[PDB]
């Protein structure tokens, strides 16, 4: 049977199922409704930065169609919707003046979701730093971001928190550090060789530290000022792709573990244990900032749940640990990526080159967090795969590969849960085909097809798969 034994009965009672989007990727109205530009608006509008010179000006136009999209998610039997608030839609300059039309939009969305029995899970930040804050303060390089983010978060708690009870601060600060400041391929396009300037060996760590400090400050504000009345929760969303030792050799096993530590431990060790991973301290040394005891105590325990974005897996090959001139966060790991073992690829690829379809990676990741971090409450906040550009509507709708993807990954998640992992929910990236950053509209992650000429929505087979699986 195409559900493969999966249904709500196959998951814990009250387990949450949802879909996910992000503001810039679906809203549109990027320069309308009072919204100020984000760093992604400037980036996307620069010729050559995005596939086809595309941008999120219109995107899926969810801004005008949100009731259609909410009706669709309810008809597909989902319990929840993870979306983000655009910082520059509320504060066009990131600070000071409030854009009331922006506030009204999120009020309207949140109220309609609740009207339809859909639980809002709200991200405050998804790659979309107000451009004004980048220019005035230097964005995530400036420790002042803690105050600036806290003030923004405070406004959101005050304005929406009587209705919103499930918050996330950030989405994937590792990717911001990696792509924005190590490789320099996402805004602000910083790296050692980059035209904008930078230092791939230092800036990724500065940025990560400031994300953690800003997270902790925003949560401290929530807990001291809003929690008593509002009785909600605040977490953070982290990407974690699985790393598997190429062989059982001491050095390959060490390499896979180093990769885990530099990937997820970088944030989870501070959040759970109040310090950076030991290996990062040992290898990165004085390029890794130190939490004072007070900061570490503010950071530790500051996530009510951990959002995990899980997509793929890689084999890791080791080497003798070397004394090396620092060059980048990426080279700091001292590992070698490998995508085949015993003559077989780890998995076939989806449309995105980085996305190897490896369902057991999901078990790997969830089991690892359970065993290593005292089984914290985890929410899978994104999981999915993409189709390529240029297909016919019908070809998009017959997404049999995506159906197989969800059945397999969810079976592996069920396996980890049945072994005792504290996973509270699962969210499919994405409800809709949308703006896939550098790939623009050439990558289609949705369970619902979006015709980007007419903006019409059409559920794909995977959407119907979810509807069947999730019926009450
Ligand atoms: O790459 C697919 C998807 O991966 C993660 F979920 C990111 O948070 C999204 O912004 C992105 O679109
Ligand atoms: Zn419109």
């Amino acid at each position: 049977n195409w559900l493969g034994g999966l249904s709500r009965a196959a998951f814990p009672k009250r387990f949450v199922f949802g879909t996910v989007t992000s503001a810039y990727q679906v809203e549109g109205m990027a320069a309308s409704g009072g919204r100020g530009p984000s760093i992604w608006d400037a980036f996307a509008h620069t010729p050559g930065n995005v596939a086809g010179n595309q941008n999120g000006d219109v995107a899926t136009d969810q801004y005008h169609r949100y009731k259609e999209d909410v009706n669709l998610m309810k008809s597909l039997n989902f319990d929840a919707y993870r979306f983000s608030i655009s910082w520059s839609r509320i504060f066009p300059d990131g600070e000071g003046r409030v854009n009331q039309e922006g506030v009204a939009y999120y009020n309207n969305l949140i109220n309609y979701l609740l009207q339809k029995g859909i639980t809002p899970y709200v991200n405050l930040y998804h790659y979309d730093l107000p451009l004004a804050l980048e220019k005035k303060y230097g964005g995530w390089l400036n420790a002042k971001m803690a105050d600036l983010f806290t003030e923004y978060a405070d406004f959101c708690f005050k304005t929406f928190g009587n209705r919103v009870k499930h918050w996330f601060t950030f989405n994937e600060p590792r990717i911001v550090a990696l792509l924005g400041y190590d490789q320099g391929t996402n805004p602000p396009k910083r790296c050692t060789k980059c035209a904008a300037g930078g230092n791939s060996a230092t800036e990724p760590y500065i940025v990560a530290h400031n994300f953690l400090l800003s997270h902790a400050a925003a949560v401290a504000r929530y807990r001291t000022k809003y929690q008593a009345a509002q009785q909600g929760k605040v977490g953070i969303v982290l990407d974690f792709n699985w790393y598997e030792a190429l062989s059982n050799s001491t050095e390959d096993q060490a390499a896979a573990q180093r990769a885990r530590d530099f990937h997820i431990g970088w944030y989870l060790d501070p959040l759970i244990n109040g310090h950076y991973p030991q290996i990062m301290q040992d290898l990165v040394k004085d390029r890794l900032p130190k939490f004072t005891p007070e900061q570490a105590r503010l950071v530790k325990g500051s996530a009510d749940y951990i959002g995990i974005n899980q997509y793929t897996a890689s084999y890791m090959k080791g080497q003798q640990l070397m004394q090396q001139t620092p060059t980048s966060y990426s080279a700091d790991w001292q590992v070698t990526y490998v995508f085949a073992k015993n003559g077989k690829p780890i998995g076939p690829q989806a449309n995105s080159n980085w996305l190897y379809i490896v369902p057991w990676g999901m078990y790997g990741c969830v089991n690892y967090i359970k065993q290593k971090y005292g089984n914290p409450t985890v929410v899978i906040t994104a999981n999915g795969m993409d189709q390529p550009a240029n297909l016919s509507r019908d070809q998009y709708l017959r997404d049999t590969t995506r159906v197989h993807f969800y059945r397999s990954y969810l079976t592996q998640l069920k396996k980890a849960i049945d072994e005792g992992a504290n996973v509270a929910g699962y969210f499919a990236w994405s409800l809709l085909d949308n703006f896939e950053w550098l790939s623009g509209y050439t990558s289609k992650f949705g369970i619902v097809y979006v015709d980007f000429n007419t903006l019409e929505r059409h559920p794909k087979a995977s959407a119907y798969w979810f509807r069947d699986m999730l019926k009450h």
